[PDB]
RNA sequence: GAUCUGGUUGAUUCUGCCAGUAGUCAUAUGCUUGUUUCAAGGACUUAGCCAUGCAUGCCUCAGAAUCACUGCAUUGCAGGAA
């Protein structure tokens, strides 16, 4: 690794110990542009990345065509984090690389409960949601213990990566275009903390940004 | 186990069929085979045609005994065929 000196508020505050999750970064809903502030605040050998998809695209010019390789990387984490990007390249390591970036910056909470009576840990999502992208859609939907993820292999990494286990899945439209399939799955999980239930309403008490608490430090980093 | 993939373009997103995939006491047809338990089997086309043999008879203490029938006894007794 080459060394991170920070351009934003955001990766100062984080670059020393004043910010230690990213959770405070999800609640006052603050960009990351920075991928070096997933790698500090997540802990190694429990990130998983893999690459899903790896595919040509060309373009017609004068006197031949013209070639570019693409990719898709999805990452994350069993504690309910995960992202997805994917980017281009007119080598074949440029778009790998370019894509594990771009997916640690589109990072986001998931949120798992109960199918029924409430024991151990969520295993399953609280609700049933849907996704869309292109025409292609997903829905997703709760299940007991033991029932298993069952989907087909595209969205299974999705899910077993978020920390989701047993679910049901179902989709329409064309699922043979794989790039959006990936992302309609990603759009679902996405949506558990969008809909607002019994289990929350109670108006908490809310709270400053990191940066108006720190404010001092970022004052003496700008001489 | 409330699931999918390949094929229309120079490349992309759809619609839509074709092809792949798993069962079936559901039948046929090739290749192949060491032990054991269990079990369907001329219904599909012709409810078309049939050689030969067998497939429904019955007697007890208790309906009719002169077998010219059998045993024992010697004029009676017990079996008793068709």
């Amino acid at each position: 690794k080459e060394e991170w000196v920070p351009c934003t508020k955001l990766g100062r505050l984080v670059k020393e110990q004043k910010i230690t999750s990213l959770e405070e970064i999800f609640l006052f809903s603050m960009p990351i542009k920075e991928h070096q502030i997933v790698d500090q605040l997540i802990k190694e050998s429990d990130m998983r990345d893999e690459l899903m998809l790896i595919v040509p695209v060309q373009k017609a010019t004068s006197a031949g065509q013209r070639t570019r390789f693409k990719a898709f990387n999805i990452v994350g984490d069993g504690n309910g984090h995960i992202g997805v990007g994917a980017r281009v390249g007119k080598e074949v390591s440029l778009a790998i690389r370019a894509s594990m970036i771009a997916a640690k910056l589109n990072v986001v909470p998931i949120r798992r409960g109960y199918w029924g009576n409430k024991i151990g840990e969520p295993h399953t999502i609280p609700m049933k949601v849907t996704g869309k992208c292109g025409s292609v859609s997903v829905r997703l939907i709760p299940a007991p213990r033991g029932a298993g993820i069952v989907a087909a292999p595209v969205p299974k990494k999705i899910l077993e990566f978020a920390g989701v286990e047993d679910v049901y899945t179902s989709s329409c439209g064309n699922t043979r275009t794989r790039g959006n399939f990936i992302m309609a799955t990603f759009y679902a999980l996405r949506k558990t903390y969008g809909f607002l239930t019994p289990d929350l309403w109670a108006e908490t008490e809310v709270s400053r940004d990191p940066t108006d608490e720190h404010s001092d430090f970022l004052t003496m980093g700008s001489k």
